[PDB]
């Protein structure tokens, strides 16, 4: 009867957990390579997370038993993989979060930005974005995303109560913090680190260059191209989410104007009785303060920052990363107390009195923490240096070099779109790194200019948008359990297209004179040239 | 008046915490040296674990900040060393032993065991040191740590409950499993790492020699010392803890036999009322022996395992750990269904059946993982690796060379109490690889024999005893919050200077006769000695 399809529909995961290790067996069987066992670890990954038929921490934990058995790398070697500076940086920023929540200082932040703001969906999501994309052109990605997840998530509750559909803006507004934080910062040479990368391997390969990629032409180059960017990425995740309507979108016509006044005034008296701040709430607001702008002036790069002039290394960089700026300020919560004065009495013995608490304990802390983050970023990296490891990045990039045989502007659309596939299963400092050489001798090798598809790879690794692992600020945006790793993938999917699109517009308009791009100059010959 | 008096007894930890920093300060004013800078830290963690200012994963994270902050590594550099595979193998462990804890085969096998061995609290603790010496003498001292510390827990809860002085009782159970662990390692030449280490740096130093370090030698020689070692830690802990009364500990006399007879009969009832096994149970157990059994037969060293025969490397050693086993069974564990026929309703859609939860879900193990002692692990290791880096194991190394001028006895009880004090601070293996080739020529200089500074060098890494970083062991026993790093310490302090007897006592009576330590063989001639 019909009864056993039901029973069938029901175990559907237990179904995906048996039959897809099965069904993916011929790529290692037919295949005997160690890039064909690390292709199969990456698929696999992949499809359980997509279909969710483990816990993403779960997943995450793959390649701890995977890459030993296939002779990939040691089980000592990937153990050392899964906690890195920016997994630090995400524990520093949620730990000061957590004293943000605690002490209902979130609620005057959700406040003061929906009195600020208003209530309306799309002006208010493009605020954040805005807002995500010119922090992330001055400091790092998982900085951005880990000060911005939990605000974004406060606004969004404090938005839902005072109208009492807001599942998709909880998807939306997530999304788009997510893809602010990689779009913005791609416009300056300090906002990622595989910009930096493309100026060490153009001072590198090719010196009597002369500095052509300082922070003024690269700016001159990639702001307009973030700017494009953020506001086509606005218009995708307003209709895939939202509605083709964009005047309920907008708030525009009555039977809205209505609800929205009434909202606002919602707001505006439960905003009016809240008071004035306690000793924990300035205390916690100045150290947010003393973070962001620590944060800010550590290594700008355009100046001397302070972790220059005290504690450099000898090539002069700083020891110091965001990630011990934020362990610093969380460690500090748990030594300033929330009281001053408050000596109480305890339930114990009556001779005694008692201590605060500091604005952080341990209880809250194991309460509130999202340990699976911690374990999604790195399985995220592990699953990075084992596809280094194996050999799968030098075999894709030496896929590049027989494009010589088709026109130029067609060699960077095509590569574009490669790098662009490949950024969602590795890092991108990687990828630049072995990616730029080769792509330099294949310019040399056509008379090209390099820089015509150097700065295409450079400007098309931060295009990850699919995958939780492509980059941190696409695993810190599952920290509150609302989304699904298949939305992240239907938005992203499009988003891809859209900035290669858009690269391919910048690089051929406006790129070619502020980079003379036109005639391949005498920097860039060899003994191979002629 | 005197009510100041309390105010300033309230706040003891915020005092202390303000001032242990700014009384060790002539330490790195006075002498300016990485050295110092590493001792900094090492007196500021174990002062701030002994007196429990901060929480222990708190103290834990005090490297990430200081190590950047002095110069002796970089953040990117001790960020990678939070998260070793020693860390994954007790993050599997425990993961199975949530899974045993929440289908209440936890009560099963506490109650058999409380079955077997009677309720008399010192033959009780002497059975779970027995066990514990004996799985260590084959496994690891970790998996063996993260086997046997949830299920004297467990024997401990029912043992309470049935009886309704006892906080002491949970202090020796924990403290005796964390040492027996550490003990009955060193019986065998597989049992510890170190115990490798010296078998390389014989083979390596002295070539010539002919197998002088082997299994049969090194358990002939090791075995009667782990014997007396283990009895003697289980009467100093029954007299530390429990009473000199040893009728009271051993239950013997009347107005005792009775609570005793009452224990056991309620022991017997409430075992008579669980019923028959379900599904969960079995799988669980089932699963349980699978594991332990392959954690027996991987890497024996007297035969050959499947991690040689599957999976070996270039030097035929296995790929695979102990931890990858551990996570392979938890993995398995979040796809086994805990019901097969489970077909529920849900509260959602009437058109749907349910499948069954696994024997994990994610939200359990969130709720129940000890996430602060995989950080107290990766604490540990990091300091560590800042006393190598800094380069105290090379100073205090150097300072083992004048003990020349000392009659031959005394070297090793001075050698003996210098490295298991340093060995509470730093790891076995590096300490055992730095001390040895200094031992050797400080050996070869006054023609007495290796070994007989080799052998105690390597028995005392094992001595670890006082401090939560000395050895994973030494951490995993506060999993459940009971337990104060000032029982540890009072514990361990005397523990030390007993195991270095015993060491003294073995080397100069039953180690002379089958190491020949007595004569200055020729395989340790060299161009210096004559
Ligand atoms: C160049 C200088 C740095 C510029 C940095 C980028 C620009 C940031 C502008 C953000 C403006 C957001 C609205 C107003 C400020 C935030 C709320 C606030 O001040 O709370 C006061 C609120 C108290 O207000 P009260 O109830 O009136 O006393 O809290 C504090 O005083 C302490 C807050 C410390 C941390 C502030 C974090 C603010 C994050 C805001 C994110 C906004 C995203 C969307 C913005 C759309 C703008 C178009
Ligand atoms: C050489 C062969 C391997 C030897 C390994 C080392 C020796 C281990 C002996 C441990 C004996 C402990 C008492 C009996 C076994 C535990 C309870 C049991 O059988 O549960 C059955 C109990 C069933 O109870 P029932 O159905 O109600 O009869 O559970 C199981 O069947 C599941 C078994 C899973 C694995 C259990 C591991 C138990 C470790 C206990 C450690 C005890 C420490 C103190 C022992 C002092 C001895 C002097
Ligand atoms: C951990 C739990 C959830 C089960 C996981 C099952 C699969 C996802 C994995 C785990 C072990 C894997 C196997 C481990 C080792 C091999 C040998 C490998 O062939 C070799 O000879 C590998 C070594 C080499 O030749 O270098 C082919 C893939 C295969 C069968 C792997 C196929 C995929 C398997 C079954
Ligand atoms: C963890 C947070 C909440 C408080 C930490 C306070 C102290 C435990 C630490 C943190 C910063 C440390 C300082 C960081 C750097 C230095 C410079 C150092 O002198 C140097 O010149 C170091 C560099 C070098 O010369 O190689 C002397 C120690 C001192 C003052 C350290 C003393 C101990 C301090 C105050
Ligand atoms: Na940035
Ligand atoms: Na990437
Ligand atoms: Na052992
Ligand atoms: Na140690």
């Amino acid at each position: 009867m019909a009864t056993c399809w039901q029973a069938l529909w029901a175990y559907r995961s237990y179904l995906i957990v048996f039959f897809v290790p099965i069904l993916l067996l011929p790529l290692p069987i037919l295949v005997p390579s160690k890039e064909a066992y690390c292709a199969y670890a990456i698929i696999l990954m992949a499809l359980f997370w997509c279909t969710e038929a483990l816990p993403l921490a779960v997943t995450a934990l793959f390649p701890l038993i995977l890459f030993p058995m296939m002779g990939i790398v040691d089980a000592s070697e990937v153990a050392v993989e899964y906690l890195k500076d920016s997994n630090l940086l995400f524990f520093g920023g949620l730990l000061v979060a957590i004293a943000v929540e605690h002490w209902n200082l979130h609620k005057r932040i959700a406040l003061r930005v929906l009195l600020i703001v208003g209530v309306r969906p799309a002006p208010l999501i493009l605020g954040f974005m805005l807002v995500t994309a010119f922090l992330s052109m001055w400091i790092s990605n998982t900085a951005t995303s880990a000060m911005m997840v939990p605000i974004a998530h406060a606004v969004l509750d404090q938005l839902h109560s005072s109208q009492a559909k807001h599942l998709h803006l909880t998807q939306c507004m997530s999304l788009c913090v997510c893809y602010s934080a990689s779009i913005g910062g791609i416009a300056t040479l300090t906002g990622t680190a595989p910009n930096l990368v493309l100026q060490g391997q153009i001072n590198s390969l090719f010196p009597q260059n002369g500095n052509v990629v300082n922070f003024a032409s690269w700016f001159s180059f990639a702001f307009p191209t973030m700017v494009i960017l953020l506001l086509l990425a606005w218009l995708w995740l307003q209709i895939l989410f939202l509605g083709f309507n964009f005047r309920k979108n907008f708030g525009i016509g009555e039977k809205m104007q209505e609800q929205q006044q009434a909202a606002y005034c919602v707001i505006q008296t439960e905003h009016r009785l809240l008071g004035p701040m306690t000793f924990a709430e300035k205390a916690i607001s100045i150290l947010f303060v003393i973070l962001v702008l620590l944060w800010f002036t550590r290594e700008p790069g355009f100046f001397l920052g302070w972790g220059n002039l005290a504690f450099p290394n000898a090539k002069g960089e700083s020891m110091v990363s965001d990630g011990t700026v934020a362990i610093f300020i969380g460690i500090i919560m748990f030594i300033i107390p929330s009281k001053f004065p408050g000596l109480t009495q305890d339930p114990e013995n009556p001779g005694k009195l008692k201590a605060p608490l500091g604005l952080l304990d341990w209880k809250t802390v194991n309460q509130k923490m999202p340990w699976n983050i911690v374990l999604l970023l790195g399985g995220g990296y592990a699953l990075a240096k084992g596809s280094e490891r194996s050999g799968l990045s030098e075999w894709l990039g030496n896929k590049l070099t027989p494009l010589q045989s088709v026109p130029a502007p067609a060699i960077a659309i095509i590569l574009s779109l490669l790098v662009a596939t490949f950024t969602e299963c590795t890092s991108n400092v990687a990828t630049t790194t072995i990616f730029l050489p080769i792509l330099a001798s294949m310019a040399q090798a056509i008379c090209l200019h390099p820089l015509y598809v150097m700065l295409p790879c450079t400007l098309a690794t931060s295009l990850a948008f699919m995958l939780p692992v492509a980059t941190p600020p696409n695993a810190i945006v599952f920290s509150f359990g609302d989304l699904k790793v298949l939305d992240m993938a239907r938005a992203g999917f499009l988003l891809n297209i859209i900035g290669v699109l858009v690269i391919a517009l910048a690089i051929n308009s406006w790129g070619i004179p502020l980079f003379s791009l036109h005639s391949f100059p005498s920097w860039a010959q060899s003994n191979t040239t002629a």
